[PDB]
């Protein structure tokens, strides 16, 4: 009734479970563990600090603030504002958090077993196995300097820019941006949440087959949207991936012919990608065949799709069904449902034909070159 209480002690493990899950009463748990206030002692979070930046690491700051603004998997932001006046979100991990995964993971599944919550051991090592790769902030720094530099000039979308000097493997800070998480903006009007929306899905296009660079695990908490500049803020980085052309080539053919409802073409190319091994039980393949072919459906159209009902977690779960397999078997589906899945909570409707159109004739473009 109140695992939510026992679940906030590993609030990080759990909701990163929650982000994989998507019983009715375990969403329930899950959203007040999120949504729980609950969030680690700072003197926890001092130590990373000091650790990483040095003792001295509060004379660069005018302002600390000690209520992190929202917490992570495996840290917490905190936002303060530099020596000079500027202003900055410093994400700081939990310390140790690298070696207190298994135990925190092994502590979430036990709450859950215990209680008779759960009614996959693989796919445990999976949640363990993504925590760990949320653990390497250099990297994640890396991958935010190289999407500020692919979006530079956008009219809708930017990239804050990442301060170095406050960035350690074990904390990253960026500039302030101004704004709200999108799990906030389920209120806005219908034409502003269309266009965050068009502008997302337009983007996961250009990720995909344009800057072969891309963000694989899409989730709307991580996208800002500021309503005076009308501009949203990416800060999504946390599984980023970079695939060879040849890679992204075959996905396209993939969504082309899902478009084209060439369903056994659809099948083929997924064999060829190893999405599928080409004997797997033919219900489960038709099921999932199906989800794809829903995309097909909104990238085929050119009436608004509606995103809110054609494009649901139960309509799309199928796009990625239940040793962990290999990433690369499924992170592309992973962020085109994600993305789907981020116009529909927000309940988008818009038509989808021209902007696929345009991606795959660059790609007929250069296949011509
Ligand atoms: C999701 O990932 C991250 C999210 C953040 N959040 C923020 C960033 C910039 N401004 C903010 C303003 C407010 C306000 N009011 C709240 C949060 C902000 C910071 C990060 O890094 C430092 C992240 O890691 C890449
Ligand atoms: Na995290
Ligand atoms: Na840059």
């Amino acid at each position: 009734e109140r695992i939510v209480r026992t679940l906030c002690k590993v609030r990080g493990a759990a909701l990163k479970l929650g982000q994989m899950l998507s019983n009715p009463h375990l969403a329930k748990i899950f959203e007040r563990v999120r949504q729980s206030a609950d969030f680690m002692p700072l003197k926890q979070m001092m130590k990373t600090l000091n650790n990483d930046l040095g003792p001295n690491w509060r004379d660069k700051l005018e302002y600390f603030e000690e209520r992190p603004f929202a917490a992570a998997s495996i840290g917490q932001v905190h936002l303060a504002r530099m020596k000079g006046g500027r202003e900055v979100a410093m994400k700081i991990q939990y310390p140790g958090v690298a070696q207190s995964i298994n135990s925190d993971v092994n502590n979430l599944m036990a709450v859950l077993n215990m209680s008779n919550m759960l009614p996959p051991e693989h796919l445990i090592d999976v949640l363990r196995r993504e925590l760990a790769l949320e653990c390497d902030y250099q990297r994640e720094a890396a991958c935010a300097r190289k999407f500020r530099d692919l979006l530079k000039g956008h009219p809708f979308f930017y990239v804050p820019e990442i301060v170095d000097e406050l960035c350690s493997p074990h904390v990253l800070t960026t500039e302030l941006v101004s704004g709200f998480p999108l799990d906030q903006a389920e209120g806005l009007s219908q034409e502003i949440r269309n266009e965050i929306c068009y502008n997302i899905l337009v983007l996961c296009l250009r990720e995909l087959f344009e800057f072969h660079f891309m963000q694989t695990d899409p989730n709307w908490s991580n996208f800002f949207y500021d309503p005076q500049q009308h501009k949203v803020a990416l800060l999504d980085f946390g599984a980023t991936r970079e695939y060879d052309r040849s890679f992204t080539d075959l996905y396209i053919q993939i969504i082309r012919a899902a478009a084209d409802r060439d369903r056994e073409t659809v099948r083929a190319k997924s064999i060829e990608m190893k999405f599928l091994t080409g004997y797997e039980v033919k219900v489960m393949e038709d099921a999932h065949l199906d989800a794809i072919l829903i995309l097909g459906e909104a990238f085929a159209s050119d009436e608004p799709f509606d995103f809110g009902t054609q494009s649901t977690t139960e309509k799309i779960h199928n796009l990625i069904p239940v040793v962990p397999p290999p990433e690369e078997t499924y992170s592309l589906h992973r962020k085109m449902g994600g993305s789907f899945l981020i116009c529909s909570k927000l309940k988008a409707r818009f038509p989808c034909k021209a902007m696929f159109e345009e991606a795959y004739s660059n790609y007929c473009k250069r296949q011509a070159q």
